[PDB]
């Protein structure tokens, strides 16, 4: 039986940008780093960054929806964006769904977000205006 | 501040046969389902399959080391990965370089991973193995 999420691996083409983005930009904590990685943490989540020369920096129309939402707080939410467009990292998306999301860009292009919100806050926002043909269980 | 992964999301090219996958096959909760996605849940994470006609099905030597493990423990880890490899799951590495871990692919080629083990757990085996270059902090 799958108990959780264990970890989330990136695939990096630069290590450096990269612990620069996630450690010192987004604030995660950095537990090791390696010749070709680092391993972060992000409250629960444990997250790997691995340093592949396969990983393209790709440009956001040309990579498909799979993305990763990280949580932050409604009281942290607009300073958090703001500092990251201080920075210039690039946006994606606009937000068009319930709770407040902001949708941005790693340096090779991972498909990030900041969310406020549960599973459960978007079960019951779609009880009562479910999506077209939605059917809960 | 973040305080972990708020939601996964992952495209899906056929919605139906994703769902099954991680539904049916690895034992997620599914919460919800409507035209274009599926909400499902493995322990606290929440994992969101979105319909998206960009994603491709993708071999793993075109993909690059990104992946997502989810957690099992030590007494299930071999009988799942057993059932897996019975039921015909592809997969993509074999090679144990970050512990007790089993690769395999979802039906468009996402990379995924059975694993135990905290990242405690795997600092503390990396003291002893680590990899080339190991710094900690
Ligand atoms: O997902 C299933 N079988 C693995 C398909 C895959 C082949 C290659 C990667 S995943 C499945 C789900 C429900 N009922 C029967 C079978
Ligand atoms: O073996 C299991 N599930 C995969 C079955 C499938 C085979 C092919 C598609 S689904 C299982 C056993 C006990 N409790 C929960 C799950
Ligand atoms: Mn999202
Ligand atoms: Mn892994």
């Amino acid at each position: 039986m799958l108990s959780g999420l264990n970890h989330l691996t990136l695939a990096v083409s630069q290590l450096a940008p990269s612990v620069a983005f996630y450690q010192q930009l987004l604030g995660m904590t950095l537990h090791a780093r390696w010749d070709s990685g680092a391993y972060l943490s992000c409250g629960d989540l444990w997250l790997c960054l691995s340093l592949d020369p396969q990983r393209r920096v790709t440009p956001p129309e040309e990579s498909d929806y799979t993305h990763y939402a990280f949580s932050i707080s409604e009281a942290d939410f607009a300073s958090f964006a703001a500092r990251l467009e201080a920075a210039g990292v690039a946006v994606w998306k606009l937000n068009r769904s319930e709770g407040a999301s902001h949708y941005f860009l790693d340096p090779d292009g991972h498909k990030l977000e900041l969310h406020v919100g549960s599973l459960a806050q978007r079960l019951a926002a779609c009880r009562e205006q479910p999506y077209k043909g939605m059917v809960f269980f």
